């Protein structure tokens, strides 16, 4: 299905302004993720990111906001892409070209090239709102801990913040489904290695795990979807079924009543995910946007444009 | 004079490097500020502002910083010239182009291009230390409140903040002589007109800020130095002689007891200012400076270089 549009947005925006903005944007992604698979990944989860801290609207992506661009000092957990910074960058400047000016914001960038990292990974093509405008107020700390949402949080944890940001059980199971690509560091989720192993972790799995992570404070990543690790499909719910869940926001989902019913329909139909995918992700992509007076489209998404107004 | 030279800078530390880097700064400089005068006042008090603020980092250069080129919150008095950030940069990217590489560092542009505005305003050319290194920390407003001198500050209250930063009476007394050229909004003096004129101001003078300035919150800007705007020379200090200095930074120079000898020795000798100048400004870019682990060299002076290290 579609997602249901916001007020200020639209599908087609650029329709006569740019035109051919969608296009480029696609063919830039092709290209780059061919050269670079994991830059799905980090694209998709750079807009997922950004949406939840503040808002859809690019504020991670300045240099000023904390897990930005120059951010070193976080850890690994938060620390994102540096890959997915650079190729944002690239796209808006070869958009600016395209369109003959700064038209498209980065904010918009953001949900397109996560579309396409979807579908260049074999996910469903959905449809995605327009018009988001870029904000000139940087992300603190505090900012990222009170709205970005942690792994060793449960569902129930999940489902209150989702639900004051305007998001209910399915779109929590359905996002979550990112997951069925990239990669994750063990500083993630050893908490469920020690002390003492997480119960809901399968015996096969712990093993593994404790293999790629074999003490805290090992520096490893592994992949968020054992079985097919690069491809955009439902696997990661059938990892759930199977308690190979690598976090504890991907298990619980499993584990809660509420959410059970719903990874257990996405493990049996793809289909039924990809349909709703589009749908949840659309609902994702419009948190807290800012739109035509509130913001501006920068001519570069590391920095504010410059200027007293 | 030479100024004395801090540990880690030295003169022609770009002698092998990049050998016409100061070459190229100054021609850019020259043609820059003949298309518009005010580009070098405004160059001058960037480098001081920036030097004042945790040290001669280019940390206000970086839109992350308080002060920096994307604030739009500031009073006036607090808002630098856009042209001169967009300066800034400009000489960054021809620095690196003719040094075939992020060779030299944003700080030490700041140093050079403020030296060459001075000269190209009819000043004296003095010799540079250079060395400084990017800053990665941005200026929080903190920083701005505590290190910034305000222009309704006496000579007292600057001489304690400038001893804790390793400037004595006649660095005071010299520096303070970059007002012979530039332009200062209402705000910044009108302290001194509402609601009961300082004393310090001759009538005449009064009679002519009363016209520019009509009422507190006048939005409007007025020359430094009224006798040559635009000339780099000691009218600053005749100014003063003639209860004509437009902030209490600047009268109160002459009405101290410390401070009044300095000021009439440069009003009587265009060279001893001029000598002398070469010397404290050369101290005061060497305040707090990052020297070679310290900080980087930025690829782009408004942000940090992008990575994890
Ligand atoms: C709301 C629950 C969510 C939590 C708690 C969560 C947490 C995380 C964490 C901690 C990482 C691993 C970082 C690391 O150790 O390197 C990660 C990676 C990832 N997440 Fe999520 N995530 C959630 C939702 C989402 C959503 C909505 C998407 C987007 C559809 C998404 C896409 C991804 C992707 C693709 C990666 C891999 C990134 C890469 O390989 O660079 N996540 N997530
Ligand atoms: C330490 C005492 C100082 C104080 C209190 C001070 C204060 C200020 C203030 C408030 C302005 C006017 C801003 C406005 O209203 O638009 C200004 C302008 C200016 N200052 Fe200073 N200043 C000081 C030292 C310096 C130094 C060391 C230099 C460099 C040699 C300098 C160079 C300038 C120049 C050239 C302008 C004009 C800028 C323009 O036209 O854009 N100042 N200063
Ligand atoms: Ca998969
Ligand atoms: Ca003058
Ligand atoms: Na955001
Ligand atoms: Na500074």
């Amino acid at each position: 299905a579609e997602p249901p549009v916001a007020p200020g947005l639209s599908f087609d925006f650029y329709w006569q302004t740019c035109p051919r903005a969608e296009s480029i944007v696609r063919e830039f992604v092709q290209e780059a993720v061919r050269k670079d698979i994991g830059l799905a990944a980090g694209l998709l989860r750079l807009h997922f990111h950004d949406c939840f801290v503040q808002g859809c609207d690019a504020s991670v992506l300045l240099d000023g906001s904390a897990t930005g661009p120059g951010e070193q000092q976080a850890p690994p957990n938060l620390t994102l892409r540096p890959s997915a910074f650079k190729a944002v960058n690239d796209i808006r400047d070869r958009l600016e070209r395209e369109c003959r000016g700064a038209v498209v914001s980065c904010s918009d960038i953001l949900a397109l090239a996560a579309r396409d990292s979807v579908v260049v990974s074999g996910g469903p093509d959905y449809r995605v709102p327009l018009g988001r405008r870029d904000s000139r107020s940087f992300a603190s700390t505090q900012d990222v801990l009170s709205d970005l949402p942690g792994p060793s949080s449960n569902v129930q944890s999940l489902l209150a913040l989702l639900g004051r940001l305007g998001l209910d059980a399915t779109d929590l199971v359905t996002i979550s489904g990112g997951h069925t690509i990239g990669l994750a560091h063990c500083s993630s989720f050893e908490d469920r290695l020690f002390p003492r192993p997480d119960p809901t972790i399968s015996p096969t799995f712990l093993s593994r795990l404790k293999r790629t992570c074999p003490a805290k404070g090992t520096d490893r990543r592994t992949v968020l979807d054992v079985r097919t690790p690069n491809v955009f499909d439902n696997k990661y719910y059938i990892d759930l079924v199977n308690r190979e869940g690598l976090f504890v926001s991907d298990q619980d989902l499993f584990t809660n009543a509420i959410t059970r019913p719903i990874v257990e329909r996405f493990a049996q139909s793809q289909q039924d995910f990809f349909e709703q995918f589009g749908v949840s992700i659309g609902k994702m992509g419009q948190m807290r946007v800012r739109t035509s007076d509130q913001g501006e489209v920068r001519r570069n998404c590391s920095v504010r444009n410059p200027g007293p107004g």
